[PDB]
C-alpha cells in the first residue's frame, strides 16, 4: 500500500512537471506584442492566433482536468502526502489560469488591431473607387459603401481618443469630402 501510493505520487510528479513545462512554452507564443504591420500582416496574425488559442485551450484543459481529478482521487482515499499534492494542484491551476487570461487579452488586442487596419484599408480603396469616376447609379451604390464606412468611423470614436481617434476622424472626413465632390460633379450632369 505505502509502496504504490508512493508510486502514484511520483508518477503524478512527472505528469505535473511535463504539464507545467508545456504551459510555460505556450505562454512564450501567447505573449508576442506584434499586433501587425498592415491589413494583410494582421489577418495572418489573427487567424494564426485564433487557431493557437482554440487548440491550446482544448488540449490544456483536458490535461489539467486529468491532473486535478487524479490528485483529488489520491486525497479522498487517504494519501500522505495529501498536503504536498494539494499544493501541486493549486500551483498547476494557477499557471493554467494565467495562460488562459494572457491568451485572451492577446485575442482582444488582435481583434482591436484587425478592425483598425480594416478601416484604413477600406478607406484607402474607397478613395480609389471615387477616382474610378473622375449608369449613374453606380455612384448611388458607392454612396452605400461610403455610408457604411462612416458608420464604422462613428463606432470607432467610442473606442479611441488622442492620436488614433484623430487619425480615424481624418480618413472619414477625407473620404466624405471626396465623395461629396463626386456628388457635386454628378448631379451637375443632369
Amino acid at each position: 500500500n505505502a509502496l504504490e501510493n508512493m508510486y502514484h505520487l511520483f508518477q503524478l510528479k512527472r505528469e505535473t512537471d511535463d504539464l507545467e513545462q508545456w504551459i510555460s512554452e505556450k505562454e512564450l507564443v501567447a505573449s508576442s506584442p506584434e499586433m501587425g504591420q498592415d491589413f494583410d500582416h494582421v489577418t495572418l496574425l489573427r487567424d494564426k492566433f485564433r487557431d493557437f488559442a482554440r487548440e491550446t485551450g482544448a488540449i490544456g484543459q483536458e490535461r489539467v482536468d486529468n491532473v486535478n481529478a487524479f490528485i483529488e482521487r489520491l486525497i479522498d482515499a487517504g494519501h500522505s502526502e495529501a498536503a504536498t499534492i494539494a499544493e501541486w494542484k493549486d500551483g498547476l491551476n494557477e499557471m493554467w489560469a494565467d495562460l488562459l487570461e494572457l491568451i485572451d487579452t492577446r485575442m482582444q488586442l488582435l481583434a482591436a488591431s484587425y478592425d483598425l487596419h480594416r478601416y484604413f484599408y477600406t478607406g484607402a480603396e474607397i478613395l480609389g473607387l471615387i477616382d474610378e469616376k473622375h449608369f449613374e447609379r453606380d455612384v448611388h451604390l458607392l454612396g452605400v459603401q461610403v455610408q457604411q464606412f462612416q458608420d464604422v468611423a462613428t463606432r470607432l470614436q467610442t473606442a479611441y481618443a488622442g492620436e488614433k481617434a484623430e487619425a480615424i476622424q481624418n480618413k472619414e472626413q477625407e473620404v466624405s469630402a471626396a465623395w461629396q465632390a463626386l456628388l457635386d460633379a454628378c448631379a451637375g450632369r443632369r
